[PDB]
């Protein structure tokens, strides 16, 4: 398996960095947005076998699309919620519901990532860039 | 001969499960539908070279398309109602009947799952994922 | 050589079976049509370099179109109605008359396996099917 | 060189045949025309590099168009009506005459076999088999 | 292994993309990068890594760098995407984003400077990664 | 280099021949026509590096289209008059004049060969054959 | 180690490039270059470097260049797209720039004169590298 951080190519700076829960990083639940690259273990990324981005923060931390879109580290399961694959530069996420929509990895703001719906994802580019 | 799981692309936790009959998972003419991803031998499965989708809760217990289009194992012979066989993520029957049409591995509704009309199969995507 | 078993893909389950005569499964103008499948040695095939279909029933017994339209098995030669050829899931005769068609080996009703004018073949679906 | 016998496949049971002359199978000037396949040496061929087909009756002898465009075996030469190519199951003489036409092996009647014109040409599919 | 080599223009008849430094200096950090007639010395050598940063051979930790008003310099390599940079052809492409929904083009602009350009207007933007034997 | 004879395609015996001047074939400017196929060294060719047709009748002997497009053997130089490339059946001519036209090898009648333009070349077919 | 190689025209039927020199001497820098009747000598004979330069065999460092006014001299090699050339088929492109935004020909341009034209002017600009060696 290969270590890589999540650098985003529709920001000049932007990697996928685990923020954790008041200063902790390992804990399950932790959150998930952007920070300026540094490639510490909480911006180190694994894909597995299982299609799941498993972060180097600690053991059975997986990123996670959450009900509200937005993402968090969690015990790692089945849940397509957990799965990730990609098209080009697009990291989508194989979760579903009534939307018929596929949901992809998107700046929304600021330093705020979450899925956006396809057709609305405008900063939705990614490098897997090796460690 | 790969053992699997066959997990929904369709729904967000949903695998493809022998229920048994009565609790009892090796019964011939157990039912077959869908359930939460745990990856137990009555969710394990290997496509044999006779297109059979072979069950490991038992030996001899194949994946049978019953004329009312729901789901079983059964012992394994040389019916067409026992072979399947896969077109991306579609997983098809060899099942033929009066009406000039496929049949698709399909979620229903629910945790139903059957096969389905090609044209109205629409929760009908699978990943076999190596065990 | 490749010894296989002639499944239709029109039928859940039938096989090109030879009947024989009285009986008798060896005679030479003994009866060929379908049966259920159970691999056993009267429903075993070999296409040799003449494109020819011999039956593992006894040596120099070959799948042979006759006059009306039936199958046999006969000794082997190099006769046109003996020759047989694949085009994806339709096996061909190579026999000719005066009508301007192919003849496809197909079921026609239920158990009765036949060669049938190309454009009257309408369960006319095999699967050559190894061991 | 390749020895096949050149059988019809516009007629049930014809293969290319030296008649010879007078019961001599070895003669130039030997009739060539049809007959049911037996594999004898007066039925075998071999399509030399200067694109001949050789007899095997003997020695020295090509398949050879006639100015009537009957068919005989002759010792060979460089005459475009000795020289034959494959285009599918047909089998073309490069010979060439006034009429703007290509001139194909071809059955005339009954076991006559002569060359045709292209256009007009109905019993001209021919399949080499291996010896 | 990364390869050594001048970046030649292929929209003018001698230029080569060059550190002129400060002061004499081709080695200072944040040294502009213009445009110079072609002799291939280490001011004009660069290399392409890994991270897709153009490096100049002319001290360590030197990375061509799209500045904020478009212009180029040499500065210390780091993770953005203002020192990344990729072929499409003969174009030679930034990775640098800004609200102007375009894509910069290394480009002459005139003469002998050298800038990014967005890509529908960048008219002198034809470049040749020459290999160049480098002189330790 | 590999001898070839050139024989037509587009005459039933015929092959471009070096005829020479006044019965002596080795002589600079003889004439090149046709005449029936027998492969002695005045109808045996060799295509050079320089893209020559070099005659075996002597040394330093090209085919050489002349300006009244009839053909001669002369000394072997750098003139496009004396190069020849293939395209298919086709036998072509470097050689230009100001009416911007291909010219090809030709048979004009009878045993008669010269370039011909492309378009009216209709007895332009020929086969490089291996001595 | 280059293939010596003539640049002979397709369009004509005996013409290569050739260093005409200058009163004679066919070594001189700024030595015209034009066509002539193929002979083979070193003069006709030219190499295709690394740098997409052809060299003449006249002499050390002289690289066939394109000139302001189109004609067509060797001189003392450098990095100058003028003496850049490339191959489209039987076409060989001048590197050159200028104002007129066109590619340049070799291209034959009446008797024995060779000089580059744009591209959709150029009607006697084939030509064959052809291999001495
Ligand atoms: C080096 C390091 O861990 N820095 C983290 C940063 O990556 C980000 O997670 C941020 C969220 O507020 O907190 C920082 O402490
Ligand atoms: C671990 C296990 O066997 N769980 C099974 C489940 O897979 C499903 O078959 C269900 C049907 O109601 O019964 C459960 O007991
Ligand atoms: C089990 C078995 O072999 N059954 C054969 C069957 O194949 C078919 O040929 C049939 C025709 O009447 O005869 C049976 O004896
Ligand atoms: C076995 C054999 O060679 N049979 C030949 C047959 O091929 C055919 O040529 C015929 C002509 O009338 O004569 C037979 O003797
Ligand atoms: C030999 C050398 O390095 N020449 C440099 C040239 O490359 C360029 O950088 C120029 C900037 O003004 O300064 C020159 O001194
Ligand atoms: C064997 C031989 O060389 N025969 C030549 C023939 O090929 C042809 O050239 C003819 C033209 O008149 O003259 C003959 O003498
Ligand atoms: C054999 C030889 O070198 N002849 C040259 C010719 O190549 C060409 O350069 C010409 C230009 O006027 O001058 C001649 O002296």
């Amino acid at each position: 398996m290969a270590h890589v951080t999540l650098q985003s190519l529709s920001n000049n700076d932007l990697c996928l960095d685990v923020y954790g829960e008041n200063g902790d990083k390992t804990v399950a639940g932790g959150s998930v947005n952007g920070w300026s690259c540094h490639g510490s273990w909480n911006q180190v990324w694994g894909l597995d076998k299982e299609e799941r981005y498993r972060s180097r923060v600690a053991s059975d931390r997986c990123l996670t699309v959450n009900a509200d879109k937005t993402l968090t580290v969690e015990q790692c399961g089945a849940n397509l919620a957990q799965k990730w694959y990609w098209e080009g530069d697009k990291l989508i996420s194989r979760y579903v519901d009534g939307n018929n929509t596929r949901y992809l990895l998107n700046i929304v703001g600021g330093r705020n990532v979450q899925v956006t719906p396809e057709n609305e994802a405008n900063q939705a580019r990614w490098k897997p860039t090796l460690q």
